[PDB]
């Protein structure tokens, strides 16, 4: 019958993500490679092999940081006592840590300082989430699940205050909230709460189209969790979906008798992976006839590279 590619808007890179990638190719200008990174400058091969063949490289061990030399905080953010440590070596610290992620690091110092107690909704091995729980360690529980939640124990007149990984799945999230809200009806949070712009955006728009189609596909890595749950949501809406990381990965047989493709990116995926997949979807064989779909106009924030390192730049070109 009639076949159709719905080519998603927004999708793709996010503010942060582009903040944090320009922030590492300007570094690269500037001073002699090797710039070092600690971990994955954002969670996206394509985007970090590329990276990497300009000179960068991404560590974990800031010993392989010679003293001295640039470091650069990914999108993620960072624990406080990675920073410290980065200050006995005198490294540049260059914080590319979104200032999204740097929102709920800093609800999270302040409402500690109030002596709050802090429930941080995520996923206990994700970067970001182990970050942000490394601001108030002693006064911190996670909750990755609802399990989580029944085993939470707190006097009466305890002040509580939870915050949440920015790339959760809104669905998942509204679940633990809700079962949170039953047990504590007091507790408090971010009035604009923790799940960033590029997130909601991403989700709703496929959330309000993938009902149409027969198939979802998410372009982007595996090592993301905002990708991950875009897959998801489709799925929780009956629609199936895959994550690929570049068309070669699209097994194409599982083209057969679908009509209706969904086509979006995570805030992570390059463009030209996506335009990729509409190239050999809209064309023959396959022959999807391309649409748009536009959920809301998403505002890109203004956001400016870390101020050191504008200030950096600045002399340099004297
Ligand atoms: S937290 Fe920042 S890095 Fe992108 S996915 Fe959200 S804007
Ligand atoms: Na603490
Ligand atoms: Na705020």
């Amino acid at each position: 019958p009639n076949k159709i590619l719905y080519l998603i808007n927004p999708r793709g890179f996010c503010k942060g993500v582009s903040r944090a990638i320009e922030t590492v190719e300007e570094c690269l200008k500037l001073f002699k490679p090797p710039i070092y990174v600690k971990h994955k400058i954002v969670h996206n091969d394509i985007v970090c092999k590329k990276l990497e063949k300009e000179g960068a490289i991404f560590i974990e061990d800031l010993n392989d940081v010679p003293d001295g030399h640039i470091l650069i905080y990914s999108a993620h953010g960072i624990s406080p006592q990675i920073r410290e440590i980065a200050k006995k070596k005198k490294l540049i610290e260059i914080d590319a840590t979104c200032p999204l992620v740097n929102k709920v690091h800093v609800y999270v110092q302040m409402k500690a300082k109030e002596n709050y107690d802090i429930i941080l909704i995520g996923y206990k091995n994700h970067v970001e989430v182990i970050g942000t729980y490394n601001e108030a360690p002693h006064c911190t529980h996670i909750v990755e699940n609802v399990n989580d939640v029944d085993k939470l124990n707190f006097p009466l007149n305890k002040k509580l205050f939870y915050v949440t990984q920015t790339t959760l799945s809104m669905d998942d999230c509204a679940l633990i909230v809700q079962k949170l809200k039953n047990k504590f009806p007091h507790i408090e949070t971010i009035p604009s709460g923790s799940i960033c712009y590029a997130t909601t955006n991403r989700q709703t728009a496929l959330n309000k189209i993938c009902t149409k189609c027969d198939l979802t596909i998410v372009v982007g890595s595996s090592s993301s969790s905002n990708a991950k749950k875009l897959v998801y949501s489709s799925q929780i809406r009956n629609v199936p979906a895959v994550l690929l990381n570049t068309v070669h990965d699209l097994d194409q047989q599982i083209l057969k008798n679908v009509n209706k493709i969904a086509l979006t990116s995570a805030a992570s995926t390059p463009e030209q992976e996506t335009q990729k997949f509409v190239n050999l979807l809209t064309n023959p064989p396959f022959n999807y006839t391309l649409q748009n779909f536009d959920g809301a106009h998403e505002n890109v924030p203004k956001w400016k590279l870390p101020k050191n390192f504008l200030h950096m730049i600045k002399e340099r070109e004297k």
